[PDB]
DNA sequence: CAGAGGATGTGGCTTC
DNA sequence: GAAGCCACATCCTCTG
């Protein structure tokens, strides 16, 4: 608890262990789900909510387009930038 | 199956 | 004991 979502897919990306489940992709920004299952699954654990599913998930980041925290990798299959723009606007009291 | 966004609901913190 | 917004969760009918 006491969490946002944009933060722990951070959490998440900073272990290289999970690069089996969610990596790093090249240029600032950039990443790319692996595997969009394990993560989802973990994030209903976090929150304590076992429905959980890449379905409302998406639809939870699809919210983070208007706020500009983070932005879909066009054509590319379940990657995503996180936004510095609005990153920092969350990042201030 | 993505991926998109509207609609409604919800646990969360709080102002009169 | 009630109205205020917050960031999700739940759902849903598109589309490619």
């Amino acid at each position: 608890g006491q969490i946002q979502l944009w933060q722990f897919l951070l959490e998440l990306l900073s272990d290289s262990a999970n690069a089996s489940c969610i990596t790093w992709e090249g240029t600032n920004g950039e990443f790319k789900m692996t595997d969009p299952d394990e993560v989802a699954r973990r994030w209903g654990e976090r929150k304590s909510k076992p429905n959980m599913n890449y379905d409302k998930l998406s639809r939870a980041l699809r919210y983070y387009y208007d706020k500009n925290i983070m932005t879909k990798v066009h054509g590319k299959r379940y990657a995503y930038k996180f936004d510095f723009h609005g990153i920092a606007q969350a990042l201030q009291p």
